[PDB]
Protein backbone atom coordinates (compact mmCIF):
# COMPACT_ATOMS: atom_id res chain seq x y z
CA UNK A 1 0.00 0.00 0.00
CA UNK A 2 1.02 3.37 -0.39
CA UNK A 3 3.15 4.63 2.17
CA UNK A 4 2.63 8.87 2.49
CA UNK A 5 6.19 10.49 2.57
CA UNK A 6 8.48 7.80 4.30
CA UNK A 7 11.06 9.11 7.07
CA UNK A 8 14.70 7.22 7.89
CA UNK A 9 15.35 9.80 10.89
CA UNK A 10 14.90 9.70 14.57
CA UNK A 11 11.68 12.14 15.10
CA UNK A 12 12.11 15.06 16.46
CA UNK A 13 10.67 13.64 19.82
CA UNK A 14 13.58 11.06 19.92
CA UNK A 15 15.40 11.47 22.98
CA UNK A 16 18.62 10.23 21.19
CA UNK A 17 18.33 13.13 18.66
CA UNK A 18 20.06 16.03 20.61
CA UNK A 19 23.20 13.75 21.87
CA UNK A 20 23.41 12.31 18.07
CA UNK A 21 25.16 8.99 19.25
CA UNK A 22 22.67 6.50 17.54
CA UNK A 23 24.20 3.61 15.64
CA UNK A 24 24.10 4.00 11.19
CA UNK A 25 22.40 2.15 9.10
CA UNK A 26 24.20 2.97 5.91
CA UNK A 27 21.74 2.08 2.77
CA UNK A 28 22.96 2.00 -0.85
CA UNK A 29 19.69 2.91 -2.46
CA UNK A 30 18.62 4.25 -5.98
CA UNK A 31 15.56 4.52 -8.33
CA UNK A 32 12.91 0.94 -8.65
CA UNK A 33 14.66 -0.69 -5.58
CA UNK A 34 11.70 -3.26 -3.66
CA UNK A 35 9.25 -0.69 -1.71
CA UNK A 36 9.15 -2.62 1.82
CA UNK A 37 13.00 -3.77 1.85
CA UNK A 38 13.32 -0.01 2.48
CA UNK A 39 10.40 0.73 4.30
CA UNK A 40 10.41 -2.36 6.83
CA UNK A 41 13.88 -2.64 7.59
CA UNK A 42 14.06 1.00 8.07
CA UNK A 43 10.67 1.26 10.38
CA UNK A 44 12.13 -1.17 12.58
CA UNK A 45 15.70 0.06 12.92
CA UNK A 46 14.31 3.91 13.41
CA UNK A 47 11.98 2.40 16.43
CA UNK A 48 15.26 0.62 17.77
CA UNK A 49 16.90 3.80 18.08
CA UNK A 50 19.35 3.88 15.22
CA UNK A 51 19.42 6.30 12.43
CA UNK A 52 19.50 5.55 8.88
CA UNK A 53 21.51 7.39 6.10
CA UNK A 54 20.54 6.58 2.69
CA UNK A 55 22.80 6.78 0.47
CA UNK A 56 23.14 7.38 -3.59
CA UNK A 57 24.66 9.87 -6.02
CA UNK A 58 23.03 13.00 -5.62
CA UNK A 59 21.77 14.41 -1.85
CA UNK A 60 18.55 15.80 -1.74
CA UNK A 61 17.11 13.28 -4.56
CA UNK A 62 13.89 11.72 -4.22
CA UNK A 63 14.38 7.66 -5.60
CA UNK A 64 10.91 5.96 -5.83
CA UNK A 65 10.44 2.00 -5.49
CA UNK A 66 9.37 -0.41 -8.09
CA UNK A 67 5.86 -0.55 -6.74
CA UNK A 68 5.47 3.21 -6.59
CA UNK A 69 3.94 2.88 -2.97
CA UNK A 70 7.15 4.30 -1.06
CA UNK A 71 9.46 7.41 -1.77
CA UNK A 72 12.72 8.25 -0.05
CA UNK A 73 14.94 10.78 0.08
CA UNK A 74 19.01 10.58 -0.66
CA UNK A 75 20.81 11.55 2.56
CA UNK A 76 24.59 11.57 1.07
CA UNK A 77 26.23 11.42 -2.28
CA UNK A 78 28.41 7.94 -2.19
CA UNK A 79 31.06 10.38 -2.93
CA UNK A 80 30.74 12.22 0.74
CA UNK A 81 30.68 9.37 2.77
CA UNK A 82 33.07 6.63 3.98
CA UNK A 83 32.49 2.78 5.45
CA UNK A 84 34.25 4.05 8.43
CA UNK A 85 31.46 6.43 9.81
CA UNK A 86 28.94 3.45 9.53
CA UNK A 87 28.00 0.32 12.17
CA UNK A 88 25.98 -1.30 9.04
CA UNK A 89 24.80 -1.64 6.18
CA UNK A 90 21.75 -2.34 4.48
CA UNK A 91 21.16 -3.35 0.70
CA UNK A 92 17.51 -3.27 -0.26
CA UNK A 93 16.58 -5.23 -3.23
CA UNK A 94 14.05 -4.56 -6.60
CA UNK A 95 15.99 -2.94 -9.43
CA UNK A 96 18.39 -1.06 -7.41
CA UNK A 97 21.33 -3.13 -7.08
CA UNK A 98 20.96 -3.90 -10.67
CA UNK A 99 21.31 0.62 -11.36
CA UNK A 100 24.03 0.62 -8.83
CA UNK A 101 26.41 -2.33 -9.42
CA UNK A 102 27.19 -0.55 -12.49
CA UNK A 103 28.91 1.93 -10.67
CA UNK A 104 32.65 1.14 -9.39
CA UNK A 105 31.90 3.16 -6.36
CA UNK A 106 29.09 1.33 -4.71
CA UNK A 107 31.02 -1.68 -5.77
CA UNK A 108 34.10 -0.42 -3.68
CA UNK A 109 32.07 0.91 -0.72
CA UNK A 110 30.42 -2.82 -0.78
CA UNK A 111 33.51 -4.54 -0.39
CA UNK A 112 35.12 -2.41 1.52
CA UNK A 113 32.36 -2.24 4.24
CA UNK A 114 32.15 -6.34 3.90
CA UNK A 115 36.36 -6.27 4.63
CA UNK A 116 35.42 -4.25 7.70
CA UNK A 117 33.83 -7.03 9.36
CA UNK A 118 30.81 -4.83 9.92
CA UNK A 119 26.98 -6.25 10.26
CA UNK A 120 25.61 -6.00 6.38
CA UNK A 121 21.95 -6.89 5.33
CA UNK A 122 20.79 -7.74 2.01
CA UNK A 123 17.99 -8.90 0.72
CA UNK A 124 16.50 -10.14 -2.92
CA UNK A 125 18.51 -8.78 -5.27
CA UNK A 126 20.20 -6.68 -2.42
CA UNK A 127 23.05 -9.31 -2.66
CA UNK A 128 23.91 -8.51 -6.44
CA UNK A 129 26.16 -6.14 -4.88
CA UNK A 130 27.66 -8.25 -3.28
CA UNK A 131 28.25 -10.26 -6.10
CA UNK A 132 29.99 -7.41 -7.47
CA UNK A 133 32.14 -7.01 -4.59
CA UNK A 134 33.64 -10.29 -5.12
CA UNK A 135 32.93 -10.85 -1.45
CA UNK A 136 30.95 -13.37 -1.22
CA UNK A 137 33.13 -16.66 -2.47
CA UNK A 138 33.05 -19.78 0.83
CA UNK A 139 30.44 -17.78 2.44
CA UNK A 140 26.89 -18.71 2.96
CA UNK A 141 23.81 -16.51 2.08
CA UNK A 142 20.98 -17.12 0.29
CA UNK A 143 18.70 -14.42 -2.39
CA UNK A 144 15.75 -14.31 -4.55
CA UNK A 145 15.53 -16.91 -7.36
CA UNK A 146 16.40 -15.37 -10.40
CA UNK A 147 19.89 -14.78 -9.04
CA UNK A 148 20.93 -18.21 -7.30
CA UNK A 149 22.93 -18.87 -10.33
CA UNK A 150 24.98 -15.94 -9.85
CA UNK A 151 25.26 -16.37 -6.14
CA UNK A 152 26.93 -19.63 -6.59
CA UNK A 153 28.91 -18.53 -9.71
CA UNK A 154 30.34 -16.72 -7.06
CA UNK A 155 31.31 -18.87 -4.92
CA UNK A 156 29.17 -18.79 -2.52
CA UNK A 157 27.19 -21.68 -0.36
CA UNK A 158 23.37 -21.47 -1.05
CA UNK A 159 20.93 -22.20 1.23
CA UNK A 160 16.99 -21.45 0.15
CA UNK A 161 16.10 -20.35 3.72
CA UNK A 162 13.96 -17.13 5.08
CA UNK A 163 17.11 -15.84 6.10
CA UNK A 164 20.80 -16.91 6.38
CA UNK A 165 23.55 -15.52 8.81
CA UNK A 166 27.50 -15.92 7.91
CA UNK A 167 30.03 -15.48 11.02
CA UNK A 168 27.39 -13.26 12.54
CA UNK A 169 27.40 -10.33 10.24
CA UNK A 170 26.10 -11.11 6.47
CA UNK A 171 22.29 -11.28 6.85
CA UNK A 172 20.54 -12.25 3.25
CA UNK A 173 16.52 -13.26 2.74
CA UNK A 174 14.88 -13.82 -0.11
CA UNK A 175 11.67 -12.07 -0.64
CA UNK A 176 9.41 -9.35 1.22
CA UNK A 177 7.93 -12.39 2.91
CA UNK A 178 10.99 -13.33 4.94
CA UNK A 179 11.19 -9.55 5.92
CA UNK A 180 9.78 -10.53 9.71
CA UNK A 181 13.08 -13.16 9.81
CA UNK A 182 15.58 -10.56 8.11
CA UNK A 183 14.74 -7.86 10.41
CA UNK A 184 14.97 -10.14 13.54
CA UNK A 185 18.66 -11.19 12.24
CA UNK A 186 19.51 -7.77 11.50
CA UNK A 187 17.88 -6.12 14.98
CA UNK A 188 20.13 -8.68 16.95
CA UNK A 189 23.47 -7.99 15.52
CA UNK A 190 22.87 -4.07 15.91
CA UNK A 191 22.14 -4.56 19.46
CA UNK B 1 15.52 -12.10 -50.64
CA UNK B 2 17.17 -15.18 -48.51
CA UNK B 3 15.74 -17.94 -46.93
CA UNK B 4 13.02 -17.08 -44.09
CA UNK B 5 13.99 -18.41 -40.79
CA UNK B 6 11.90 -18.54 -37.69
CA UNK B 7 13.20 -16.36 -35.01
CA UNK B 8 11.98 -17.60 -31.51
CA UNK B 9 11.69 -14.20 -29.34
CA UNK B 10 11.77 -14.96 -25.36
CA UNK B 11 10.48 -11.66 -24.09
CA UNK B 12 7.96 -10.50 -21.29
CA UNK B 13 6.82 -6.98 -19.70
CA UNK B 14 9.76 -4.30 -18.92
CA UNK B 15 12.46 -4.99 -21.92
CA UNK B 16 14.56 -2.47 -23.50
CA UNK B 17 12.24 -1.15 -26.16
CA UNK B 18 14.19 -1.04 -28.86
CA UNK B 19 16.21 -4.44 -28.25
CA UNK B 20 12.98 -5.73 -29.65
CA UNK B 21 11.91 -3.42 -31.63
CA UNK B 22 15.06 -2.54 -34.29
CA UNK B 23 16.17 -6.38 -34.21
CA UNK B 24 12.27 -7.20 -35.09
CA UNK B 25 11.65 -4.51 -38.38
CA UNK B 26 15.46 -5.81 -39.76
CA UNK B 27 14.32 -9.21 -39.07
CA UNK B 28 10.84 -8.39 -40.96
CA UNK B 29 12.86 -6.45 -43.64
CA UNK B 30 14.98 -9.64 -44.97
CA UNK B 31 11.74 -11.32 -44.55
CA UNK B 32 12.20 -13.37 -41.62
CA UNK B 33 9.18 -14.33 -39.19
CA UNK B 34 9.78 -13.08 -35.58
CA UNK B 35 7.71 -15.36 -33.03
CA UNK B 36 7.32 -14.15 -29.58
CA UNK B 37 6.65 -16.57 -26.43
CA UNK B 38 5.95 -15.75 -23.01
CA UNK B 39 3.86 -17.56 -20.37
CA UNK B 40 0.59 -16.48 -22.28
CA UNK B 41 -0.30 -16.37 -25.87
CA UNK B 42 -2.38 -13.16 -26.45
CA UNK B 43 -1.18 -11.16 -23.84
CA UNK B 44 0.52 -7.61 -24.92
CA UNK B 45 3.97 -6.48 -22.88
CA UNK B 46 4.95 -3.21 -22.92
CA UNK B 47 9.10 -2.14 -23.08
CA UNK B 48 10.79 -0.81 -20.44
CA UNK B 49 10.23 2.93 -21.52
CA UNK B 50 6.77 2.67 -22.43
CA UNK B 51 7.15 2.92 -26.15
CA UNK B 52 7.05 -0.69 -27.53
CA UNK B 53 4.16 -2.85 -27.19
CA UNK B 54 4.35 -6.80 -28.00
CA UNK B 55 1.69 -8.96 -28.42
CA UNK B 56 2.59 -12.50 -27.36
CA UNK B 57 2.25 -15.29 -30.37
CA UNK B 58 3.60 -18.18 -27.88
CA UNK B 59 3.12 -19.85 -24.53
CA UNK B 60 6.44 -20.89 -23.50
CA UNK B 61 4.67 -24.33 -22.88
CA UNK B 62 3.33 -24.86 -26.67
CA UNK B 63 6.53 -24.80 -28.27
CA UNK B 64 10.25 -26.55 -28.59
CA UNK B 65 13.56 -25.03 -30.15
CA UNK B 66 13.44 -27.36 -32.58
CA UNK B 67 10.46 -25.61 -34.65
CA UNK B 68 13.11 -22.09 -34.42
CA UNK B 69 16.02 -21.33 -36.51
CA UNK B 70 16.88 -18.61 -34.05
CA UNK B 71 16.63 -16.89 -30.88
CA UNK B 72 16.58 -13.59 -30.08
CA UNK B 73 16.99 -12.51 -26.13
CA UNK B 74 16.17 -8.71 -25.43
CA UNK B 75 17.56 -7.12 -22.50
CA UNK B 76 16.10 -4.45 -19.60
CA UNK B 77 14.26 -6.51 -16.98
CA UNK B 78 12.82 -8.80 -19.02
CA UNK B 79 15.52 -11.65 -18.75
CA UNK B 80 15.40 -11.26 -14.92
CA UNK B 81 11.84 -12.13 -14.91
CA UNK B 82 12.27 -15.30 -17.30
CA UNK B 83 15.31 -16.13 -15.19
CA UNK B 84 13.20 -17.33 -12.51
CA UNK B 85 11.28 -19.31 -14.67
CA UNK B 86 12.77 -22.99 -15.57
CA UNK B 87 11.09 -23.46 -18.61
CA UNK B 88 12.81 -20.09 -20.50
CA UNK B 89 16.25 -21.48 -18.73
CA UNK B 90 15.48 -24.88 -20.28
CA UNK B 91 14.57 -23.34 -23.48
CA UNK B 92 17.36 -21.17 -23.92
CA UNK B 93 19.74 -24.16 -22.52
CA UNK B 94 18.65 -26.37 -25.23
CA UNK B 95 18.44 -23.85 -27.94
CA UNK B 96 22.21 -23.09 -27.35
CA UNK B 97 23.09 -26.62 -27.39
CA UNK B 98 21.42 -27.19 -30.37
CA UNK B 99 23.75 -25.46 -32.04
CA UNK B 100 21.18 -22.74 -33.96
CA UNK B 101 22.05 -18.86 -33.92
CA UNK B 102 21.30 -17.01 -30.47
CA UNK B 103 21.39 -13.34 -30.33
CA UNK B 104 21.46 -11.80 -27.18
CA UNK B 105 21.75 -8.04 -26.11
CA UNK B 106 22.22 -5.98 -22.58
CA UNK B 107 20.79 -8.58 -20.09
CA UNK B 108 19.86 -10.65 -22.38
CA UNK B 109 22.92 -12.82 -21.77
CA UNK B 110 21.60 -13.44 -17.99
CA UNK B 111 18.97 -16.55 -19.15
CA UNK B 112 22.17 -17.55 -21.24
CA UNK B 113 24.11 -17.72 -17.58
CA UNK B 114 21.19 -19.10 -16.15
CA UNK B 115 21.52 -22.04 -18.75
CA UNK B 116 24.41 -22.28 -18.17
CA UNK B 117 25.96 -22.73 -21.52
CA UNK B 118 28.25 -19.72 -21.57
CA UNK B 119 31.68 -21.27 -19.74
CA UNK B 120 34.67 -20.98 -22.11
CA UNK B 121 32.23 -19.09 -25.00
CA UNK B 122 33.23 -15.64 -25.71
CA UNK B 123 30.75 -12.61 -25.78
CA UNK B 124 30.17 -9.17 -24.07
CA UNK B 125 27.11 -7.83 -21.58
CA UNK B 126 25.71 -4.80 -20.14
CA UNK B 127 28.53 -3.04 -17.67
CA UNK B 128 26.46 -4.66 -14.48
CA UNK B 129 26.83 -8.21 -15.14
CA UNK B 130 30.38 -8.66 -16.67
CA UNK B 131 31.19 -10.00 -13.33
CA UNK B 132 28.30 -12.54 -13.63
CA UNK B 133 29.17 -13.51 -17.10
CA UNK B 134 32.65 -14.13 -16.13
CA UNK B 135 31.72 -15.90 -12.67
CA UNK B 136 29.85 -18.47 -15.12
CA UNK B 137 33.12 -18.97 -16.94
CA UNK B 138 32.52 -16.98 -19.83
CA UNK B 139 35.76 -14.66 -21.60
CA UNK B 140 33.97 -11.61 -21.47
CA UNK B 141 35.16 -8.72 -24.49
CA UNK B 142 34.45 -4.96 -24.05
CA UNK B 143 33.27 -4.92 -27.66
CA UNK B 144 30.47 -3.31 -29.48
CA UNK B 145 29.27 -6.92 -30.79
CA UNK B 146 30.79 -10.18 -30.02
CA UNK B 147 30.21 -13.67 -32.32
CA UNK B 148 31.61 -16.97 -30.87
CA UNK B 149 31.66 -19.92 -33.32
CA UNK B 150 28.94 -18.42 -35.73
CA UNK B 151 26.31 -18.96 -33.65
CA UNK B 152 26.50 -16.83 -29.96
CA UNK B 153 25.99 -12.51 -31.10
CA UNK B 154 25.87 -10.33 -28.00
CA UNK B 155 25.83 -6.57 -28.05
CA UNK B 156 26.13 -4.14 -24.81
CA UNK B 157 23.60 -1.65 -24.92
CA UNK B 158 20.97 -0.38 -27.37
CA UNK B 159 24.13 2.13 -29.41
CA UNK B 160 25.27 -1.27 -30.21
CA UNK B 161 22.51 -2.06 -32.28
CA UNK B 162 23.29 -1.70 -35.88
CA UNK B 163 26.68 -4.29 -34.98
CA UNK B 164 24.46 -6.27 -33.34
CA UNK B 165 21.73 -6.52 -36.01
CA UNK B 166 24.59 -6.72 -38.80
CA UNK B 167 25.97 -10.46 -37.30
CA UNK B 168 22.67 -11.69 -36.65
CA UNK B 169 21.37 -11.64 -40.02
CA UNK B 170 24.83 -12.10 -41.56
CA UNK B 171 24.44 -15.60 -39.47
CA UNK B 172 20.49 -15.48 -40.67
CA UNK B 173 21.70 -15.52 -43.83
Amino acid sequence: SYYHHHHHHLESTSLYKKAGLSKKIAVLITDEFEDSEFTSPADEFRKAGHEVITIEKQAGKTVKGKKGEASVTIDKSIDEVTPAEFDALLLPGGHSPDYLRGDNRFVTFTRDFVNSGKPVFAICHGPQLLISADVIRGRKLTAVKPIIIDVKNAGAEFYDQEVVVDKDQLVTSRTPDDLPAFNREALRLLG
